[PDB]
């Protein structure tokens, strides 16, 4: 996470994107702030404030972040674009090249207590996309 | 003119909020794919759509730039943003317009209305227009 981002900031940025360019656009936004690119993201078509109702739902042991129990399940599916990298060997960032992959899933959030700079409107935000179902 | 996809606030975040916008030339594409000609001018608003909200509720005033509305609301403190303008409005297609690009810091104001049922029911209120900056 860049130091500029609030963890719930940062989530939003990699993971919520109501209209993405292809993911070779939509991932320079990512991979800008990173030395390799990244192997895969999934950008949910959705709003920030949605993903915050989902932080209410029932707590569940994270599916791919197993230490933690503080997940929650999305009680509907959404449009979303999943980004699988194609070129892993590449030379600088601005060279990676992305599969597109839209879809349509349930998804898994973590959730954690606000950040003193996100907004009191919302106590618990969305900080990881664990998985999407 | 909003596209029929959009509710209006989703439509105005589109236009008008990006935490870590790219390049006006890249950023203008999301919103110019949804219209015949190019858009002249945009301001991309460097915040959360929480924040925008919470200018909502600030005092009620005529819209500087639409004046037939008095439902917009000025900021109370300046935010960080991106301001593109159209350089080639002579481009042969939406695909060629390219922009300039101002960052900036600076109060806005923005015209707010009761959210389409299809909207999140945590804003009943929300931004629907960017109507300037200050």
């Amino acid at each position: 996470r860049p130091p500029q981002f609030t963890r719930a900031q940062w989530f939003a940025i990699q993971h919520i994107s109501l209209n993405p360019p292809r993911c070779t656009i939509a991932m320079r936004a990512i991979n800008n702030y990173r030395w390799r690119c990244k192997n895969q993201n999934t950008f949910l078509r959705t709003t920030f404030a949605n993903v915050v109702n989902v932080c209410g739902n029932q707590s569940i042991r994270c599916p791919h972040n197993r230490t933690l129990n503080n997940c929650h399940r999305s009680r509907f599916r959404v449009p979303l674009l999943h980004c699988d990298l194609i070129n892993p060997g590449a030379q600088n960032i601005s060279n990676c090249r992305y599969a597109d992959r839209p879809g349509r899933r349930f998804y898994v959030v973590a959730c954690d207590n606000r950040d003193p700079r996100d907004s009191p409107r919302y106590p618990v935000v969305p900080v990881n996309l664990d998985t999407t179902i």
